[PDB]
DNA sequence: GCGGC
DNA sequence: CGCAA
């Protein structure tokens, strides 16, 4: 499992001047908290092998070039079969990094062992996933009051809710399930925590998807707990001007007015202070 | 009902003669039926300038994943990893070698050939020997056509028949058919024996010896490309250089000129018209 | 040139 | 970024 790290000086954040040395070692650094939310799921690529400013594209796939050690499972859709790498190791990241793959993306799902025969299918949905996206001029302090109105919906069902801003526009919640349930399942329960919340608070919340985004309300993204979506992976970087990252936060964090993205040094530096703020989401691993 | 998508018509692919994808598309698809047959049954290994003859270029043997599920594909086992690579046998295969920017298409010397019984493939022998002439330092032209004909006879004299091929380079390549193929091994076996004894025959102009560096003044007759896992440029096919020159299949008359030189596709395709398929008798079956 | 449902 | 030996 060696991975030979190549273009070291590369500057892929033009903006900050960040080679993938950085990246090769912010993914070293991140390793031990990110692999358990990542670990037993299909990562999705999206890559800026030329940086943030040369175009990109989505990978499933795995490569026919991918090292051999990957492990790899497949997924059975309409049309075609796609086998995904399964990133469960440092070294995973390593080759995630060497890939100039900025961007995880996982689904809310994870592969299970076939009980007699041995190799892998997509199981039920472990988590929910709240996708908070923002209207035109849509205020930080409201974008939390919704997050904290969703938390107390989700309590008042005994299910824990931890926040990870996207690094991105907006802000993700997300809810471990004790008791895991298929994607539809998820998807169901999403979409009714959406609606009554929708209800409860008319003026800033729309659980209605719209092709331009609607201004002033908060969009709860419900159907992003489809098995076939995914969403950025917590302690992802993202390929913005900026190095940000899918950052989890505390929730006194978001009373803050003044809440922003994270940049990948300053949560490397709050992982040494914190540890995993996400500990619990995922108690179980391969 | 294969399909093929040319992306990027009018990108140029070199920047010299301002010759576009669509230029190279039509190419392909212009020398599709006398290209065909001596690259049928064989495992294309394309080399691929996605970028024009200036961006830097790569081989590639393994078909990607990403490749349309109706080409012909067969396996080689070789050292330590195995190899799935495409095989070209259709005009449309020549479409996605173009759409591919595949200027370069390299065959070994052998065919699969279907298993007796179970009927996938595995690597057959030899159909046919290539003789590929590597001119040196102040090496003319003329001369490089000598030896040439000192082939053409010493393999007449085993009742063989030999095809000149500039190679759309440097140099000049001759293929003689097998009408009963033998293994790459033997081929080699061969070979290696024809250009030891020209070697002999002509002291003063041809080496069968591989120097690092290029023997000035004499014309060095590679027999070791009999080797089976080794490639040559196929007949018919573009060449990567600042102009867009080809493989041409040559008459031997033509070979008598000293001011011989290499051929454009444009040429090749005035002349394709003219001509049929000069190499016609060199690969007369497989698909 | 291609890499996503 | 990787694409042959
Ligand atoms: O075009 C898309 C859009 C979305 N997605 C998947 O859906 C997820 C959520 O899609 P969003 O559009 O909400 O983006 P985001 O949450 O990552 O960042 P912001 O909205 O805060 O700006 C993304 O993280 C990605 O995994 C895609 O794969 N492709
Ligand atoms: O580095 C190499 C060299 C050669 N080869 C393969 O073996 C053949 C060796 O052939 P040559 O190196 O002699 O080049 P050529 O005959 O194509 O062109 P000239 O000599 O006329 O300039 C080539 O046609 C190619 O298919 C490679 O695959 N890689
Ligand atoms: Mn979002
Ligand atoms: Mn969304
Ligand atoms: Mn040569
Ligand atoms: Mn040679």
């Amino acid at each position: 499992q060696r991975v030979t790290l190549t273009n070291a000086d590369k500057v892929l954040y033009p903006a900050t001047g960040t080679t993938k040395s950085d990246i090769f070692d912010y993914y070293a650094g991140v390793a031990e908290v990110m692999l358990g939310h990542i670990a037993g799921r299909p990562a999705t690529r999206k890559r800026w092998p030329n940086g943030v400013d040369q175009p990109a594209f989505f990978e499933k796939q795995l490569a026919l070039s991918a090292p051999p050690w990957l492990s790899r499972a497949t997924v059975a859709h309409r049309s075609g079969t796609t086998t995904y790498p399964i990133i469960d190791s440092a070294t995973g990241l390593a080759w995630i990094a060497q890939q100039a793959a900025l961007e995880v993306h996982v689904p809310q799902w994870r592969f299970v062992a076939e009980p007699g025969s041995g190799e892998l299918n997509p199981g039920p949905a472990t988590r929910l996933v709240f996708d908070l996206d923002p209207g035109e001029g849509v205020m930080m302090a409201q974008l939390a009051e919704v997050a904290r109105a969703v938390r107390d919906l989700l309590a008042d069902i005994g299910l824990v809710t931890f926040p990870v801003t996207s690094g991105s526009k907006g802000l993700h919640l997300y809810t471990p399930l004790d008791e895991p349930v298929s994607s539809r399942g998820a998807t169901v329960l999403a979409k009714r925590v959406a609606q009554r919340l929708e209800q409860a608070m008319p003026a800033l919340v729309t659980s209605t998807m719209t092709k331009s985004l609607r201004a002033g309300k908060v969009f709860v993204d419900w159907s992003q707990n489809s098995g076939s979506k995914t969403t950025i992976a917590p302690y992802s970087l993202r390929g913005r001007t900026h190095p940000t990252v899918a950052a989890p936060r505390t929730w006194a964090e978001l009373d803050d007015p003044a809440l922003r993205q994270l940049s990948y040094d300053e949560v490397l530096t709050r992982i040494a202070r914190d540890g995993d703020l996400l500990e619990r989401l995922d108690a179980d691993a391969p």
